[PDB]
């Protein structure tokens, strides 16, 4: 089997992007924030304080023919933002593009946090990480992809992110009219769950390449690129007026500069992410400090090829039974 499906961003500076997902019978179509750095499949539900849904989907699994209560099991998840979500658990009948898994574990929200409930136009999560990661309480539940892996004609998922515009997610089948030249793969440790992997180096702008080891993960759910301080200052310091700011929180760049390009190693291929790709645009409504895409990952403790990166590339998570990663310009 495959499945494809349109991933849109939610505003104007790609913050995240939402997917449909049909739960249920008859479908109840949520719109869902893919996250190949988390394992959980969540939702807002019926279940979740009223207080906390503001405008989003919410899934009622009490009108799902097919949904069942996963008797006593609880979920409770803390992201790398401080942002958090638990609740209960049922199953139910998952569709991705045409793709159906049977059973799959949808964790009904019963509380969120304020920048869930904030955010009116994601409906919830859908882990795409290690089934090792998922939070289920007591019997641990596996990810869309990991139950849909045996039945894929490829055991393969594609993220295919765009700049300001929608993109793809692919199961199961890679498109090859999707990307330009070769794709480049490169070995991936699971040993902490995630689509980790490391980087064969940097260059900034028009410069040469910095030959050095970046280990981090392949994360569709976090918007920005998360590097080494030293490399996150080598980029800035190409930027006339960039400096970080420890009360916006990052790197501030004056909205009047072009922003030089920054490349990516895979192996020996490499991505090059536009200078535009780098602009979050000005810090508030009519600031001219704009936010920059590329952010220390001191304070973080793994590095994060998040959405930045990501949309620069085709990228393949191929779930082998040894799994790697792949990346292609598009
Ligand atoms: C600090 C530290 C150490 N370590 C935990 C960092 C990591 N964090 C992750 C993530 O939790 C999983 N991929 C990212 C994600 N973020 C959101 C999100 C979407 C909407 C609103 C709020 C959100 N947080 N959805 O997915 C964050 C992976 S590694």
């Amino acid at each position: 089997s495959t499945g494809s499906a349109t991933t849109t961003p939610i505003d104007s500076l790609d913050d995240a992007y939402i997917t449909p997902v049909q739960i249920g019978t008859p479908a109840q179509t949520l719109n869902l924030d893919f996250d190949t750095g988390s394992s959980d499949l969540w939702v807002f539900s019926s279940e979740t304080t009223a207080s906390e849904v503001d405008g989003q989907t919410i899934y009622t699994p009490s009108k799902s023919t097919t949904a069942k209560l996963l008797s006593g099991a609880t979920w409770s998840i803390s992201y790398g933002d401080g942002s958090s979500s638990s609740g209960d658990v049922y199953t139910d009948t998952v569709s991705v593009g045409g793709l159906t898994v049977t059973g799959q574990a949808v964790e009904s929200a019963k509380k969120v946090s304020s920048s869930f409930t904030e955010d009116s136009t994601i409906d919830g999560l859908l882990g795409l990480a290690f089934s090792t990661l998922n939070t289920v309480s007591p019997t641990q539940q596996k990810t869309f992809f990991d139950n849909a892996k045996a039945s894929l004609d490829s055991p393969v998922f594609t993220a295919d992110l765009g700049y300001h515009a929608p993109g793809t997610y692919n199961f199961g089948f890679i498109d090859t009219t999707a990307y330009t030249g070769s794709i480049t793969y490169t070995a991936v440790s699971t040993k902490q769950g995630f689509w980790e992997w490391t980087s064969t180096g940097y260059a900034v702008g028009s410069g040469t390449f910095k030959s050095t080891s970046i280990d981090g993960i392949a994360d569709t759910g976090t918007t920005l690129l998360y590097l080494p301080a030293t490399v996150v200052s080598a980029y800035w310091a190409q930027v006339s007026g960039a400096k970080s700011s420890s009360s916006v929180g990052g790197y501030v760049f004056p909205c009047s500069a072009t922003l030089p390009s920054f490349t990516f190693g895979v192996g020996s291929a490499r991505i090059v992410i536009p200078g535009d790709y780098i602009d979050f645009g000005p810090i508030s409504t009519g600031s001219s400090s704009c936010f920059g895409g590329i952010q220390s990952s001191a304070g973080i403790g793994i590095n994060i090829f998040g959405d930045v990166a990501l949309k620069a590339a085709f990228v393949v998570f191929n779930g082998a039974t040894t799994p790697t990663l792949g990346f292609a310009s598009k």
